[PDB]
RNA sequence: UAACUCAAUUUGUAAAAAAGUUUUAGAGCUAGAAAUAGCAAGUUAAAAUAAGGCUAGUCCGUUAUCAACUUGAAAAAGUG
DNA sequence: AATAGCATTTTTTACAAATTGAGTTAT
DNA sequence: AAATGCTATTG
């Protein structure tokens, strides 16, 4: 017979259902393979498939890239040791050996146990002399004394091993705050007597370098400068000091929007363009700002002078040490005096987050400071210690989270010192001073990637030499350019219309030309004389470009109607019917090159344009000046420096969507003009790009089609890989159902798809940039930012009257949606305006009145600049003053509310339709045997709420299956009752408020009570009956009442990390796992808690007693992710090695996670691991009870059904008890559930329902979970033994579950 | 459906950084047969950071994909 | 069996591709 | 961001 398919596609569940003609889902009696009593079983063709969320590639990428860093840092140290090799031997036989075995216990050590000197006395003395590595570093930088070759390696290696960041370009130097601010002032002063600025020199070191941020410290630095805008030149010179990218366009009235970034590798190149345009006399402004900006950077990383020591970092680290030494000594005597009884807790007990916990225990700085703060202020004579603790400067370590600020510049400055000292004493240091710096310096560029040799899936570089790559021969042995090119060319699109070809760059002239002449051709004009607006003159367009478009970047219709009509075609008033504002397509690259080339002869002529295409392609391709430099040398012979050196200055972003071939090249023989040249003159047709292709008169739409894997297809979908998993299983589900129907494709298919830590870092960052005074009466809670009344008030200034909404008034203050809930159903937040009242926003029957937009738009551009909300929020917000949600704007919001427009879903549709519709007809046209209907995600949600088919998720997993049914129902109906919409829902080929009245009344044809609808609703053409509100509305009721629903959970081998990542200390346990072959976890610790990949059923024997008497056994052994590859290679040896004797190789059942077992009384179990099970049972509460628990939780007429038919409780609790006692088996907890029910019967009607919905966690399928029953938590009763399963009935489901092989595990 | 303009999320890749943790090294001191007392110290470093693998690279090693049965190296097909 | 503690973090630069949602043009 | 299989301890 005929049938359809419904599908409910989520990230964790594909729901599926089959309906026949009478909206009925058939049963069907499938075989049962295996060795059980059952040969057969009748299942309904409804069900779901559950599965664990698919995951993104980020965690593996972060770890993969982290592992590339570790193996490099190692070779970074190896490069150093290789240098020191031959000379170190002469000093110490095996110094490098003693380091490499540092970690080994004394018992397994080959050399002395003291790594540095190889005996006790020297080593003890080394530490006594230089208590921190920084001491040695400093002393090696200052002292001129010939140093020990081992202490030189140990300073160099420390500087190389942890070498700080590569964020800042160029060479900053410790040249530094107030005495460099005076130089900026005196520079800006003696450039400008006439505009004078002064502040003397007192409070400079603080107002910049205070407790608060860097951006808000410009407001307390620059606003102190009375009669200067901080957004002027001297501000923008203090702006560069903090670390901004200002644009000095206005300041020196320069036409080009010149922007300078100080850390950028482009700044010295960006310095030349501003001085050569402003003069050389203004150099001392930048060359005195970079001094102060340096200061700004160093001022937070180092607390020393540079006048005494040439190692200001290492020195500054010693300073922290000595303060750490003093502050300790003091706090030692201060405890011995006032609280000598609490000395143990603070200095001896590691456990408590005291000092003793701070050092030898796991107490961080933040944790330690939070436990001493109340003991400081109590104990008098600790004034500075609180000042330190409140400045984060109390008892610092030299190795701390906030060492991230130190750039490699600072460490290289010291590494250079040491070498410059000891080369005088060591010949190999003098010769290799280049190499030893370069090991610190060199840094594989991101546009090269893994230095691989055809064995890295991810790599892409090109090898110029095949020899090994070192930091010193890199540019010799790697083709950096070619690699740098391939980095981009392996990601940018091909031409859709010609897949073999590659898209041109978004700023290519030949492209730029095409964009305009496609937008220009359709511009129609009307004057005083003309009677029907005439389209643009094919012949005359070449002037409109040369006159208006080649002249400026932006072409204005206002600057195109006024300039052209009035000065070209003696035309008074100019009305433009094609476009009314600024043109989208600009020739900007023509006006961008014409300023730099200063030749409209070369440009405009274009007798050879192929040279200029490379130039602009190179500017888009690379971002490194160094890369761009060489690449542009090919065309230096035509231009001097100022013409070919400002071309390294120009940089371009983006790629085009169309190739060069298509645009200019692929022509027609009949035509004899390209798509660009045909756009420039099409006579009296002036046809478009989309025209030019598809016009059957032209040969293009053929050429394109004629010149033009499930996993690949699904992979290629743009969408969360989490949804890409539901999509693949959907297609498998479908593939299987079709086979169940004797390989007979369906009539239709209906698809459907659903939709604190982030806050903390976003709010803190925002609170650092804002200057809000949050904290004054807004204490911190890391979690409670998910409070929506708290997140939207804050985001202390209320929206309606532009005042301050109170905390009690923030609960009473309304929250309006940006657009009424009728136009767009969107998450409350990104349209989440809270007003004093709704009566401020205006009429709810459209978008807010112009009056409030006229009123507040001047403030709406003060938070768009602050970037609080997207600019598309301000488009609708300002749409009252722009236009206003018209009766077409509303009809389109009410049409898209039911029609799926999301691209993922369309593809799901394209994929499914393509797979069903394979056969063709007489005239090469496709046969559409199966119709795929995409339905939005609120038809059924309404259909259920409207017609008493309510959903309660908590009860069981049927909702996903039920939805795929309803989705099938509505889908076949809305296609029967409106067949004209098979171009709107199906995949394949005042009147605005009348399209609205269609869309918004489409679903009313189900009803019976609108203000009188007929009983049998029919077709608007055929005599086909489509909905029989008498019969069909009780078949739907019937289906949701069906208790046997096919629920299946994907069986999945586990992948990912070997174990928990925590490196635990040494311990006596076989649960520890060695981090390294010869690293006995008795001695060295390791990991525990490995993830098992899958279990296997071993049937074999094990030796018993000293007799080695084989005793037979049958148990589950967990093959861990790390074990796995070993066990698969040779399962017998792996298992024999485990102690198993005479393994039955035929009986080794592979058991991945979620394997279902049927035990007795239909009690079912899913193995979660070798030694824990989870609830494999699903409870079907009858439909009667479901609708009760929804209303009981929660127009007037069905309320009475709650009070009446009440006490559905007593019978619910029962069904739960009868289930919990049969399959769950959590005696104590079911006795606490009952015991807590009976003592809450005097609690309201709703409350008892709200806790029964909490009760289903007990009976829910999957892992036991804790849950509350009123004010009584109920700890999870887990299943921590698989013994029972070993003699149960392993069930092998098919993806639907309709096919089963059941194996009774009474093997042995 | 296509190009176009403007501004948000999602996905994928590469290059870098700072910590954390683990063992060792940094002679603890007296008093006591010992348990235990008193006190002195404490900030640093080396090395490991998936076990590892062969393709031996300054590469690869945590994504995706997985009922059963028969057939296939696999992909996949066939089976009610 | 009931019971309880446990889980590696954070930061920067560079690029590409779709999507979504406000506009002009056309098939 | 929880959520849930390890780990160990208990009478």
């Amino acid at each position: 017979k005929k049938y359809s398919i419904g599908l409910a596609i989520g990230t964790n569940s594909v729901g599926w259902a089959v309906i026949t003609d009478e909206y009925k889902v058939p049963s069907k009696k499938f075989k049962v393979l295996g060795n059980t009593d059952r040969h057969s079983i009748k299942k309904n063709l409804i069900g779901a498939l559950l599965f664990d969320s698919g995951e993104t590639a980020e965690a593996t990428r972060l770890k993969r890239t982290a592992r590339r860093r570790y193996t490099r840092r190692k070779n970074r140290i190896l490069y150093l040791q290789e240098i020191f090799s031959n000379e170190m031997a002469k000093v110490d036989d095996s110094f490098f050996h003693r380091l490499e075995e540092s970690f080994l216990v004394e018992e397994d050590k080959k050399h002395e146990r003291h790594p540095i000197f190889g005996n006790i006395v020297d080593e003890v003395a080394y530490h006594e002399k230089y208590p921190t590595i920084y001491h040695l570093r400093k002393k090696l930088v200052d002292s001129t004394d010939k140093a020990d070759l081992r202490l030189i390696y140990l300073a160099l290696a420390h500087m190389i091993k942890f070498r700080g960041h590569f964020l800042i370009e160029g060479d900053l130097n410790p040249d530094n705050v107030d005495k460099l601010f005076i130089q900026l002032v005196q520079t800006y002063n003696q450039l400008f007597e006439e505009n004078p600025i002064n502040a003397s020199g007192v409070d400079a070191k603080a107002i910049l370098s205070a407790r608060l941020s860097k951006s808000r410290r410009l407001e307390n630095l620059i606003a102190q400068l009375p009669g200067e805008k901080k957004n002027g030149l001297f501000g923008n010179l203090i702006a560069l000091s903090l670390g901004l990218t200002p644009n000095f366009k206005s300041n020196f009235d320069l036409a080009e929007d010149t922007k300078l970034q100080l850390s950028k590798d482009t700044y010295d190149d960006d310095l030349d363009n501003l001085l050569a345009q402003i003069g050389d006399q203004y150099a001392d402004l930048f060359l005195a700002a970079k001094n102060l900006s340096d200061a700004i950077l160093l001022s937070d990383i180092l607390r020393v002078n540079t006048e005494i020591t040439k190692a200001p970092l290492s020195a500054s680290m010693i300073k922290l040490y000595d303060e750490h030494h003093q502050d300790l000594t003091l706090l030692k005597a201060l405890v011995r005096q006032q609280l000598p009884e609490k000395y143990k807790e603070i200095f001896f007990d590691q456990s408590k987050n005291g000092y003793a916990g701070y050092i030898d225990g796991g107490a961080s700085q933040e944790e330690f400071y939070k436990f001493i703060k109340p003991i400081l202020e109590k104990m008098d004579g600790t004034e500075e210690l609180l000042v330190k603790l409140n400045r984060e400067d109390l008892l610092r370590k030299q190795r701390t989270f906030d060492n991230g600020i130190i750039p490699h510049q600072i460490h290289l400055g010291e590494l250079h010192a040491i070498l410059r000292r000891q080369e005088d004493f060591y010949p190999f240091l003098k010769d290799n001073r280049e190499k030893i710096e370069k090991i610190l310096t060199f840094r594989i560029p991101y546009y090269v990637g893994p230095l691989a040799r055809g064995n890295s899936r991810f790599a892409w570089m090109t090898r110029k030499s095949e020899e090994t790559i070192t930091p010193w021969n890199f540019e010799k042995v790697v083709d950096k350019g070619a690699s740098a090119q391939s980095f981009i060319e392996r990601m940018t699109n091909f031409d859709k219309n010609l897949p073999n070809e590659k898209v041109l760059p978004k700023h290519s002239l030949l492209y730029e030309y095409f964009t305009v002449y496609n937008e220009l051709t359709k511009v129609k004009y009307v004057t005083e004389g003309m009677r029907k607006p005439a389209f643009l003159s094919g012949d005359q367009k070449k002037a409109i470009v040369d006159l208006l478009f080649k002249t400026n970047r932006k072409v204005t219709v206002k600057q195109l109607k006024e300039d052209y009509f009035k000065k070209i075609e003696e035309f008074d008033s100019v009305e433009i019917s094609g476009v009314e504002d600024r043109f989208n397509a600009s020739l900007g690259t023509y006006h961008d090159l014409l300023k730099i080339i200063k030749d409209k002869d070369f440009l405009d002529n274009e007798e050879n344009e192929d040279i200029l295409e490379d130039i602009v392609l190179t500017l888009t391709l690379f971002e490194d000046r160094e890369m761009i430099e060489e690449r542009l040398k090919t065309y230096a012979h035509l231009f001097d420096d100022k013409v070919m050196k400002q071309l390294k200055r120009r940089r371009y972003t983006g790629w085009g969507r169309l190739s060069r071939k298509l645009i200019n090249g692929i022509r027609d023989k009949q035509s004899g003009k390209t798509i660009l040249d045909f756009l420039k003159s099409d006579g009296f047709a002036n046809r478009n790009f989309i025209q030019l292709i598809h016009d059957d008169s032209l040969t293009f739409k053929e050429d394109i089609q004629k010149a033009q894997s499930l996993h690949e297809h699904i992979a290629n979908l743009a969408g969360s890989p989490a949804i890409k998993k539901g999509i693949l299983q959907t297609v498998k589900v479908v593939d299987e159902l079709v086979k169940v129907m004797g390989r007979h494709k369906p009539e239709n298919i209906v698809i459907e798809m659903a939709r604190s830590r982030e806050r903390m870092k976003r709010i803190e960052e925002g609170i650092k940039e804002l200057g809000s005074q949050i904290l004054k009466e807004h204490p911190v809670e890391n979690t409670q930012l998910q409070n929506e009344k708290l997140y939207l008030y804050y985001l202390g200034r209320d929206m309606y009257v532009d005042q301050e909404l109170d905390i009690n008034r923030l609960s009473d203050y309304d929250v309006d949606a940006i657009v009424p809930q009728s136009f767009l159903k969107d998450d409350s937040i990104d349209n989440k305006v809270l007003t004093r009242s709704d009566k401020n926003r205006g009429k709810s029957d459209n978008v807010p009145s112009e009056e409030v937009v006229k009123k507040m738009k001047n403030y709406w551009r003060q938070l768009l600049n602050a970037k609080l909300i997207t600019q598309r929020k301000f488009d609708n917000l300002t749409k009252a003053e722009r236009g206003g949600l018209s009766e077409l704007d509303k009809a389109g919001f009410i049409k898209r509310q039911l029609v799926e427009t999301r691209q993922i879903t369309k593809h799901v549709a394209q994929i499914l339709d393509s797979r069903m519709n394979t056969k063709y007809d007489e005239n090469d046209k496709l046969i559409r045997e199966v119709k795929v209907i995409t339905l939005k995600s609120k038809l059924v949600s309404d259909f259920r709420k409207d017609f008493q088919f309510y959903k309660v998720r908590e009860i069981n997993n049927y909702h996903h299956a039920h939805d795929a049914y309803l989705n099938a129902v509505v889908g076949t109906a809305l296609i029967k009752k409106y067949p004209k919409l098979e171009s709107e829902f199906v995949y394949g080929d005042g009147k605005a408020t009348a399209k609205y009245f269609f869309y918004s009344n489409i679903m009313n044809f189900f009803k019976t009570e609108i203000t009188k609808r007929p009983l049998i609703e029919t077709n608007g053409e055929t005599g086909e009956i489509v909905w029989d509100k008498g019969r069909d509305f009780a078949t739907v009721r019937k289906v949701l009442s069906m208790p046997q629903v096919n629920i299946v959970k994907k069986t999945e081998v586990q992948t990912g990390g070997f174990s928990k990542e925590s490196i635990l200390p040494k311990r006596n346990s076989d649960k520890l796992i060695a981090r390294k072959k010869d690293w006995d976890p008795k001695k060295y610790g390791g990991f525990d808690s490995p993830t098992v990949a899958y279990s296997v059923l071993v049937v074999a024997k094990v030796e018993k007693g000293k007799s080695k008497k084989l005793k037979s056994v049958k148990e589950l052994l967990g093959i861990t992710i790390m074990e796995r590859s070993s066990f698969e290679k040779n399962p017998i040896d792996f298992l024999e090695a485990k102690g198993y004797k005479e393994v039955k190789k035929d009986l080794i059942i592979k058991l991945p996670k979620y394997s279902l077992f049927e035990l007795e009384n239909g009690r079912k179990r899913m193995l979660a691991s070798a030694g824990v099970l989870q609830k494999g049972n699903e409870l079907a509460l009858p439909s009667k009870y479901v609708n009760f628990l929804y209303l009981a939780s929660h127009n007037e007429q069905k309320q009475l059904f709650v009070e009446q038919h009440k006490h559905y409780l007593d019978e619910i609790i029962e069904q739960i008890s009868e289930f919990s006692k049969r399959v769950i088996l959590a005696d104590a907890n079911l006795d606490k559930v009952l015991s807590a029910y009976n003592k809450h019967r005097d609690k309201p009607i709703r409350e008892q329902a709200e806790n029964i919905i909490h009760l289903f966690t007990l009976t829910n399928l999957g892992a036991p979970a804790a849950f509350k029953y009123f004010d009584t938590t109920i700890d999870r009763k887990r299943y921590t033994s698989t013994k029972e399963v070993l003699d149960a009935t392993l069930i092998h489901q098919s993806i639907t579950g309709l096919y089963e092989t059941r194996i009774d595990l009474s093997q042995l």
